[PDB]
């Protein structure tokens, strides 16, 4: 087959660049962003997927400015990166090389919804842990996701391991800086990005994972609509009609509905350990949502916690456990409940 | 079979009850709203359609108190109304029954490797104009237009704009939800949160329909306001900085990608410039509905002898009232070609 050589960058390292070359080269992706390519080092014989990005040339890249600054056995690694302009007009191209992963939790929940099955619970607790795990990190150097849902949820099924991935709407909120309303994919979007606030917080990623989990559980998503206005209705029909208190802390023709009782939402064999966590999770108020480490901690996640606890594969669980002093800054009292008596 | 008989209000006319019963009840439609039933009256076995939603005790129903002023040969037909019913109280609403809709035809021709005639997109697209420019002479902006929303007779050609949920009267110095619309036919002002929003929202919405007609796809898709920008972007150019002002900041500086790329090779000249003329980030720089309805594009509409492919007459185009009109009376003179002034 073809062989590519680049001179490219490593993503931890100071700026020292090495001869990266690389074969068996394909497309896998296309959007707004770019493409994706998937290909295999000839040196190594690993897999990567490579995201080509245009590069402004008038100002840096703030998608690659935070990957660098990012070390996470839950977020995909960078592992070099590149430029290109192939032929373009003199246009140039940021390529990221990242690891590849053969598996997303968007595909895996939808092989068990067109199957009527329910992902066994088992998995839900694996898989929405280690999201609130890359939360909790990189909310503690006060960068928010902004795209928080199952497609950007990269999965390795043999390991169990989940990596975060897409961090190009991600950006650092500091208090009483404005910051755009238009980001977050639709059905995973907080209440108040819907009523269009602009100094929200690192809460709206909270919200987009309590839609994770709520979807996992009902097997669809669970505040669906191709309006703002559709989508407020199905959350009032789940959560009733906000206060005026509760309108207030997010930035008027509302209908008054009594809130559901949160145990008639989900099939009845739903563990009420996991309808606790959503009913905290998908909060009207930003400041009244969990933190993502306040959420690693909740009694849902108490089976990963077991000392006996094994994969349906047979292998053990993955890191659980090897948290950083950085990711425990938020609260480091939580400290002797996330790291149980028999974990080094 | 089953007989539902309701004593229901007139849409249109003086508050004088009448006697109404209804037979072959089926659900046809499901949403926030409420519930969409197809029936069929029991004296003239036309079809109708019932849309039944939640009453606030607060104060009385705003899409109801639109609907009764509204009376346009391109605007579902509110029959009658009343009150039922959980142990609230429900509006239902009797509303023509129309047996197709865009969003289903576009569909219907979109996997066919298919785009449709031109002609229907003239037509359709002609009709949606001027349903704008009636509800826009009261002032009232509908926010929601979309192909779902448009209904059509396949056999007359009629288009039939319903769905009056989202719609309100805009004053100016009054601001408004930005919240409203539905994904991909949002207007970038939308978008981009600003809450002093005019009537051209509709008008950006009609020209995400046009040119998705054309296309076989939809022009600006994606799952985020970002995702949506990126695709307005790659199509319009960069925002200037006077652009952004007039709807109210880090973009990709990239170049206006000419029109006639973005549109399959045959495709008229004046559906092109039509597109280019609705779907401008200046929202006073864009087409008034009426000014549309004039637009060469819909020229061969005025043509005397025109006919729909099947032989059969087009549908009423060029009778229009003072009311349709007052956004700008001078125009009468090339919207009602010479041939329908015969007596
Ligand atoms: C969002 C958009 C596009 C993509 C690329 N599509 C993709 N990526 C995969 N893995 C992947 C992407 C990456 C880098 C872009 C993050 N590492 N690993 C896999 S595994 C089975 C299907 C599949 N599709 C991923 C997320
Ligand atoms: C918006 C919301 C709900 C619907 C109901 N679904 C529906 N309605 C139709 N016609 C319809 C609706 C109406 C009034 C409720 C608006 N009149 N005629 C047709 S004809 C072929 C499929 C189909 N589906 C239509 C548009
Ligand atoms: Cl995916
Ligand atoms: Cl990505
Ligand atoms: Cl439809
Ligand atoms: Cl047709
Ligand atoms: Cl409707
Ligand atoms: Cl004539």
């Amino acid at each position: 087959s073809k062989v590519t050589t680049v001179v490219a960058t490593p993503g931890q390292g100071p700026d020292r660049p090495q001869e990266v070359s690389y074969t068996d080269t394909k497309v896998i992706g296309n959007g707004s962003f770019g493409v994706v390519y998937q290909a295999k080092l000839c040196d190594s014989g690993e897999l990567v997927a490579i995201k080509k990005v245009l590069q402004d040339k008038r100002f840096k890249n703030r998608e690659l400015q935070i990957m660098r600054k990012l070390d996470h056995c839950n977020i995909v690694r960078l592992r070099y990166f590149f430029y290109s302009s192939g032929e373009k007009k003199d246009e140039v191209y940021l390529n990221l090389v990242l690891d590849y992963v053969p598996e997303t939790v968007y595909r895996v929940a939808r092989h068990y919804s067109r199957a009527k099955q329910t992902l066994p619970v088992i998995y839900v607790k694996l898989y929405m842990y280690q999201l609130f795990r890359s939360l909790a990190y990189i909310h503690s150097f006060g960068i928010c996701h902004r795209d928080i849902k199952p497609q950007n949820l990269l999965l390795d099924p043999d390991t169990a391991v989940l990596k975060l991935c897409d961090f190009g709407s991600a950006k650092q909120l500091v208090r009483g800086e404005p910051n755009v309303s238009y980001i977050c994919s639709r059905y995973y979007r907080a209440p108040e990005l819907i009523f269009g606030a602009t100094d929200y917080t690192s809460s709206i990623d909270v919200w987009s994972a309590g839609c994770v989990l709520a979807e996992l559980l009902l097997g669809q998503p669970i505040f669906p609509g191709d309006s703002g206005v559709d989508q407020l209705v199905e959350i009032i029909k789940v959560l009733g009609t906000p206060t005026r208190e509760q309108i207030r802390e997010m930035n008027f023709k509302f209908p008054q509905i009594k809130a559901h009782p949160w145990t008639k939402v989900f099939r009845p064999r739903t563990p009420p350990e996991a309808i606790a966590l959503c009913s905290r999770l998908l909060e009207y108020t930003p400041t009244a949502r969990l933190t993502p480490l306040e959420a690693c901690a909740h009694s849902f996640f108490d089976e990963l916690r077991d000392p006996n606890v094994k994969l349906p594969n047979g292998r053990d669980t993955p890191a659980l456990f090897n948290f950083t002093t950085q990711e425990l800054s938020s609260n480091p009292p939580l400290a002797t409940i996330l790291i149980p008596p028999h974990a080094r």
